[PDB]
């Protein structure tokens, strides 16, 4: 049998890319999104064409919610149902917009989405993959400038805070059951779709290592090797794919 | 006219010592609780007997709801109706219990990130839209990357709580609000944990193998509230006696 | 008595502010100086006229050598022959100069004053202060706010504010079973350096979120004054940014 | 032709796996050593049998003297020297021991602050200076914030050693060069039930690191994966850090 790995919001950008190295590597992927459909169908069908048998998607919103729990049980459950197994879970699904302390979604709802898919989710998620609970790991997709946050982003930055917490807490709980949790946490990769190029290039310049953005598979290939053999004895541990950008100073 | 306060979870404990200091320092206070009524209550008379008319109560639950936003706009408003002004918020009250990843999931989240996080980030949002020595303090934990086994919702909303003073005192700066927290180790144990229990958490603490008190806490929000904390923001001060410095 | 304090580099900027505010809440101050002796006999002078007996001076290099401990076993010893005791140690002297990696002093000058006065004395002061102990002892380490976001080509510099945090901690945890806290305070940007133009000053000045100004002398003292107060009582290893908020901006 | 690296400290425990590990992912190695010349020229002979003349040693006492700058300059150029080229800097060597607060103390510093924090810096600017997927790893310490008492030159060492990571990531990143660390938390250990104490404290498996696990680290941070990698510190603890008190 070949490992089971679930990534969220793998549909796209660097979910995909890291889905794709999974699979590349020997994984059989659960391929999670939410309204990206198309996409979703499209990644599975081309993994499948490469090794049939070895790619699914399952749809599910990862907004907070009274029934986000039922969601995230299923997220896991698919991946026990398509593949008899869950070896990895790869948290990366994130909502990521301004939300200014001072002033068309309601206050609740921006909570719900940030806070749900980037810190509640994950831990949802954990729990589960840990109740249907080798060498299983967790990654969650974590942020280097947590600690340098973008002005009026504070919900995004409490939500990728509250899963460096859970990087740590469900590290420390989950060893004796030998689950590995570890994170990996990109400076600037993918940039925005809405976002000119004046604007890249600002952001471009300010990365000391090669005045440039991450590809998606540089963020995957430290996904890669947390989940690896050559990680075993890693856990509670972060590891920064930022070329340098949060060293500098304003 | 005197300055006021906020303080969340003001009726025992931590928040009892912090809005008594800051009443001896010439606030005006909001105490705020949930359930403790009768603690309130009697704190506010007690410091209106000191002062008349410098002390009122407000009740609100801060669990994580549709609703919550309006219930921490009004915490705000109370205190603007009853002093006209509202200088100071003391991000206190907080529910600590244990949640095992191996009350439901939905409640558990929901208290423990709403008290923790999102009550503060609703305060943080009303106190400034409603505006000196304007400035927040929100009580954080410094024991929160060496937790506690099989805390990871109260951990995850003490980490969010410390991104919320980052993201709050850099956002905030240019309005001249300051941010910053204060992160207790081992302070007021339960009071029904065994003597002989209590010692094991005291046993562990460098500086001199005790908890600290509520006032000491209560001296370091003092500190940050204070003309002498005017260029002080985005810090989060241990007041821990050195207990996250000791090793496994 | 009236308790005494030691504070390295104090003849001007921040170690004098802080001297300054510590004789004012009651101290007794050593102001240890290297180069500025005129600077720091005005000091002396200025305290003393307003409290008798209550100010001396202290000469020392700070650059590490053999000799570094005997010079800081002698400050520490110049608070007891003036006043009879020492309770508080501030550890303020810094050499602050760019090393750059890939390029007239040596390197091992370099390394001899930046690690020297910024990490090997604070710790040989510590050791003696501690050692000489027979109330409200502690020690502040002057750091700096912006350690991990650092100046180009400042790395000797960054290594002993680095090294300084973990004396700090290594020595908040062990002298805490002797009563003394050991505590810092981290500037982000304060005084400026008196050979910068104001152009460049008010570059930095619009960084800080927090007003767009440096910090005074006085603000970055008014910590220390609370770290070695009773109001700091319980806090150990603890260091305290006054920064503005500048270390929370993103380039 | 290969890449080539320099391990300090390479001739036992965690700095011998790394240096194999490395040979073995197809580096030619400087093995450096200070005493241990028997240990790493027998290691010398086990990787230049596997692959030849892929392997030599270079002799450096890195205590803090006046001449530890040209004893970094020697290092750094044998490996120019063997192989022409010098891809990887791995920062192994590494002084441990008390030093209590209540050896003269200057040679505690000299080997405290010295070869723990100093030596790194003056390899890193001779590197540097001598300059592809070249990088720099640094061997850190995963306990640093919560360290042993009576460690305090230790601990201001290797938080210097951090501190030179971060300052010479952001410095050579424009030259291609990363600069990155591996901090270990209990690995190779003292008595047997002093070490048991230890292993038991440990989430991940009650045990130790393997200087091999170490090694992986490194291998990670100077391979093609890690090429936007810098300033970045790994730990490899088996969570020990997370436990308190
Ligand atoms: N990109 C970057 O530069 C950086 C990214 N990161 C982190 O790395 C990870 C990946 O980044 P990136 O690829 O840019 O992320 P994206 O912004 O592209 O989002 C990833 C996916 O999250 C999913 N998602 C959003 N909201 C929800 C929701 N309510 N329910 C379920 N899924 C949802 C989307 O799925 P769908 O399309 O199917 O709706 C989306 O495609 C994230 O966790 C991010 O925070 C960190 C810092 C830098
Ligand atoms: N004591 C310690 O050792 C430590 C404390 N801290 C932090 O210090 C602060 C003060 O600590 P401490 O006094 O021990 O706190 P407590 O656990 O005593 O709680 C403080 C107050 O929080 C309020 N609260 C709890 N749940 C809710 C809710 N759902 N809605 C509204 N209010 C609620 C309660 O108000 P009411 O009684 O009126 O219902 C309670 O009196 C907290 O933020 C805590 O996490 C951090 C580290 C350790
Ligand atoms: N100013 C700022 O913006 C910032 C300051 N800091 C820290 O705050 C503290 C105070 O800063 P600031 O007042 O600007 O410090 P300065 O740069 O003005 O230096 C303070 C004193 O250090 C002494 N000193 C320098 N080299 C030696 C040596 N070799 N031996 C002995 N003493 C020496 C000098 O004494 P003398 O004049 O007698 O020769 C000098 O007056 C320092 O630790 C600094 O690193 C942190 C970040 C920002
Ligand atoms: N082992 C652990 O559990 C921990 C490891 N680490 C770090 O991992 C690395 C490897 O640790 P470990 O293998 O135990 O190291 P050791 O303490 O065993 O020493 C490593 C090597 O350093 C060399 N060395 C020491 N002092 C000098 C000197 N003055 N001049 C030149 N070379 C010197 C020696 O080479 P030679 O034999 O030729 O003299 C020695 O074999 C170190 O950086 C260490 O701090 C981090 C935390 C804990
Ligand atoms: N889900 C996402 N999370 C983040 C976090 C940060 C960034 C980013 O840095 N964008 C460039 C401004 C972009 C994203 S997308
Ligand atoms: N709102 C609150 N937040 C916190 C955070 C930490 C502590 C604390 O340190 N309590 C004592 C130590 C401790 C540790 C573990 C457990 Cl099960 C328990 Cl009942 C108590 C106590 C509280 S109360
Ligand atoms: N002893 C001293 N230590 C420090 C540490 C930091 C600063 C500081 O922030 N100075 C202003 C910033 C700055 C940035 C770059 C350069 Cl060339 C210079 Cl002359 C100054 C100034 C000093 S002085």
């Amino acid at each position: 049998e070949a490992p089971a790995a679930v990534v969220t919001g793998a549909a796209k950008r660097i979910g995909r890319a890291i889905a794709v190295k999974l699979h590349q590597t020997g994984y059989r992927v659960v391929i999670h999104y939410h309204n990206s459909a198309e996409a979703a169908v499209s990644l599975a069908d081309e993994l499948n064409k490469e090794r049939s048998n070895t790619a699914v998607v399952c749809q599910a919103d990862l907004t907070n919610s009274n029934v986000l729990p039922a969601s995230c049980e299923e997220i896991i459950n698919s991946c026990f149902r398509a593949f008899g197994r869950c070896d990895v879970l790869v948290n990366n699904a994130s909502a990521f917009y301004p939300t200014p302390l001072v002033q068309g979604k309601t206050v609740e709802t921006q909570v719900a989405e940030l806070i749900g898919t980037n810190a509640i989710a994950p831990f949802l998620l954990t729990m589960s993959f840990a109740q249907r609970q080798s060498n299983l790991s967790i990654v969650n997709l974590c942020d280097a400038m947590v600690d340098q946050p973008c002005m009026a982003f504070s919900l995004y930055n409490m939500g990728k805070h509250a899963l460096v917490g859970l990087t740590q807490s469900a590290a420390l709980e989950l060893a004796p059951y030998g689950i590995r949790v570890n994170g990996v946490a990109p400076g600037v990769s993918l940039l925005p779709v809405a976002m000119g190029e004046e604007e890249k290039d600002k952001w471009r310049r300010k990365v000391p290592l090669g005045r440039r953005e991450a590809s998606a598979e540089q963020i995957a290939d430290a996904v890669i090797f947390l989940v690896s053999g050559s990680a075993q004895y890693i856990t509670g541990s972060i590891i920064k794919v930022d070329g340098g950008l949060s060293l500098v100073h304003a």
